[PDB]
């Protein structure tokens, strides 16, 4: 039970997950098969970090600009809470 980070191939159109975190940054869920679940995506790790910037309360609009501009790969830094 710690933090961990999560390294994301965005291909053409984004990845596949979803993302819903108004004030708590958080996976809502993944779509098995995409390059997130190639990883070890789960959903309910609360996101943390993204782009290596915290988002303990950050903006949704702002949290999605940096994972819109990895153009090739983010660096999302999550923590599973269960398991």
């Amino acid at each position: 039970p710690r933090v961990r980070s999560v390294e994301v191939a965005r291909g053409r159109a984004g990845y596949g997950f979803t993302l819903s975190g108004q004030a708590p940054c958080v996976l809502s869920c993944v779509m098995r098969g995409s390059p997130a679940d190639f990883v070890g995506l789960r959903a309910g790790d609360q996101i943390l970090a993204v782009n290596e910037i915290n988002v303990k309360k950050a903006s949704h609009e702002d949290v999605v600009k940096l994972i819109g501009k990895c153009s090739g790969v983010l660096h999302m830094v999550i923590a599973e809470g269960v398991g």
